[PDB]
């Protein structure tokens, strides 16, 4: 509860004045805990950030098995589950709104946005991994371009997140979502111009 | 007229580098070589040198409309967009700027409602083409305009906020004409986007 303490002090600082503008010593403020501590726990601030990243995957893999008739339907729900954790879980909200907000990309932040890149990384080869198996079940075509379809699935989810919080989240993210879910991957299943 | 656009275009330049936040009025003469009161007299301040790039990126985008159907002319709209972003290097500066670069803090405050401003015209200026479009019967009656706005915006801000913030990893010009295909087909037959 000594290491969750200052995450959360990390998440709470980074959500209000940015990833750039903290500091390790300001973090500890905020968890109220001396910076030995803070560095026996932690290195630097990019720890506490690679943390953070860690704690949201954790959260979405250990439900899977709670989302879990078939792989492709396992997606489906999370996906869905997703989004309503950006709704509902405190945690979640902060983290992808410093993601997507708070964290420019300037030689500063140079090494919290490699930290980035190597969550993300993951999450690529994770959707592989669903649409290799979803192929193999036939939910997608044997000639569904993967490459083409990952970069398709990222842009279409990344731009609903970018835009709901950029808009200052002035739609309802319950109701559009599943609109947008549902033609993404009816469009991975039936679209033309996603086969090779 | 052109003094104007020489200090807008340093601040462009400053505000790539660094960022809008840690950019300063100082930087912004020194890089256009001219003194605080002179660029004082032009812009008050970072706020209305972005609010008038992002005039300018607005005005280039309207101007080569004025040179087939409205919903035609949409689609090479949106094509003509993307190749923009990689052929010309201030529609590339800002939208990286925009995207990369501004920071959602309560010192930019000022610039993200300035960024509000015109990404509002522009939601004013897509439910204007689908109503057109729908009336030319190029869309269905009972399409949900009020969603296909936000589908339209989502669209396009999740291809250029992936393609900067991957490092530019895949070729847009590949990639954002099938994107755009796949989202006026959707708007066209989707029954998702209607009722
Ligand atoms: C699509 C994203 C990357 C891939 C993620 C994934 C990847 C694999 C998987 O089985 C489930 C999920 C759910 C959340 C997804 C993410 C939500 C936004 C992000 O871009
Ligand atoms: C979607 C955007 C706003 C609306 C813009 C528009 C708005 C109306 C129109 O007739 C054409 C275009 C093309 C470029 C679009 C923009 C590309 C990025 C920006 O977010």
């Amino acid at each position: 509860k000594t290491k969750e303490h200052l995450m959360l002090a990390a998440l709470e600082t980074f959500y209000r004045k940015g990833i750039a503008r903290t500091s390790l010593n300001e973090i500890a403020q905020a968890a109220g805990v001396t910076r030995g501590a803070l560095y026996w726990h932690f290195k630097n601030k990019e720890d506490l950030f690679d943390a953070l990243f860690q704690r949201i995957c954790d959260d979405i893999e250990n439900c899977i098995a709670q989302d879990a008739g078939g792989s492709w339907t396992v997606f489906r729900h999370t996906l869905l589950h997703f989004f309503e954790r950006l709704q509902s879980n405190d945690i979640h909200y902060k983290f992808h709104n410093i993601l997507f907000l708070k964290c420019e990309h300037t030689e500063q932040n140079a090494a919290v946005i490699a930290i980035a890149r190597k969550h993300q990384a993951i999450w690529r080869e994770k959707i592989t991994a669903v649409l290799t198996e979803a192929v193999e079940n036939q939910d997608l075509a044997d000639d569904l371009d993967k490459e083409t379809a990952v970069i398709f699935i990222k842009s279409t989810l990344d731009g609903l997140i970018w835009r709901w919080f950029s808009s200052g989240e002035s739609f309802d993210l319950g109701k559009t979502a599943p609109r947008i879910i549902g033609i993404m991957m009816d469009n991975l299943e039936n679209h033309p111009c996603l086969r090779r």
